[PDB]
């Protein structure tokens, strides 16, 4: 009977992360299902343990999910994490890849929020992409949960906000298709990043492809090349200004910089009531 330690039964595999498989689990105790992560303990630079320590410095925000580090069990490191609802990257899929304004402007003022709550525990995230974003369950349907910390780093000392140093960082850490310019440049990643690439996020939801995407290591600079070739102003168009107005706004930020989370947030909220909507969390999958 393959159990992690006796309380949640082991299921199909149920997607990957950043440096594991996720599967299915039963907590018999209670009576949910769960996430469980697995790492092969097999390599000199494990994270599975590193990720756990960031979860639990982050539990207690809005849009956390609480998670579980469980040990090693022999060949496996585990850690168990709740089960959230389905990604943003499969809802929409379910809306036939066609998003609602309403509904990208409703995810854009979460996703910033998810993101400055951790920029707030001195970590960045280094992958915001809609695979990442996923929904809650229950009364929590319409919260918007961020997962996967697994490429994630200490951007500030905890003590003394010392922001880390400015230097080339030569791995491109994350997706090609959300990386910020300042990643394609190999210069290492800061708050501006995570918010560029929530930036692009938002317009692929727009636009539903991104003129970077279906491009035949060559791919890597065949994206960057295309990235850095497509100004703003052309990949935006058609669509509100505030989504330039946030692309130039975090492209422009200096690399230590504290961006202005409510500038952002009140750009999207602006347009948001100028269009007559309100903030009722009602989602395009919430009319079927």
């Amino acid at each position: 009977e393959l159990r992690v330690g006796n309380r949640y039964r082991l299921g199909r595999k149920i997607g990957s992360g950043s440096f594991g498989d996720i599967y299915l689990g039963t907590d018999i105790a209670a009576g949910e299902e769960v996430a469980i992560k697995l790492e092969c303990v097999k390599t000199k630079h494990p994270q599975l343990h590193i990720e756990s320590k960031i979860y639990k410095m982050m539990q207690g925000g809005v849009g956390i999910p609480t998670i579980r580090w469980c040990g090693a069990e022999g060949d496996y490191n585990v850690m168990v994490m709740e089960l959230l609802g389905p990604s943003l990257e499969d809802l929409f899929n379910f809306c036939s890849r066609k998003f609602s304004l309403k509904t990208v402007l409703l995810l854009a003022d979460q996703m910033i929020s998810r993101i400055e709550y951790i920029h707030s525990k001195n970590f960045i995230h280094r992958d915001v992409k809609p695979d990442n974003f996923l929904m809650g369950l229950g009364k929590k349907g319409n919260l918007v949960y961020i997962i996967d910390f697994g490429l994630a780093k200490k951007y500030r000392d905890a003590r003394t906000h010392q922001h880390i140093p400015y230097r080339e960082n030569e791995n491109l850490t994350g997706t090609a298709r959300y990386a910020s310019i300042n990643t394609h440049l190999g210069i290492e990643q800061s708050r501006r990043d995570d918010l560029e690439s929530l930036g692009y996020v938002l317009m692929y939801f727009n636009l539903g492809s991104l003129p970077w995407q279906g491009l035949k290591r060559q791919k890597y600079e065949r994206i960057s090349e295309k990235k850095m070739s497509t100004p703003i102003e052309v990949l935006c168009k058609g669509y509100p200004s505030e989504f330039a107005t946030y692309l130039n706004f975090c492209r422009s930020l200096r690399f230590d910089d504290k961006p202005d989370y409510s500038y952002l947030r009140q750009l999207f909220r602006n347009l948001f009531h100028r269009q007559g909507f309100s903030y009722d969390y009602v989602f395009d999958w919430n009319m079927l």
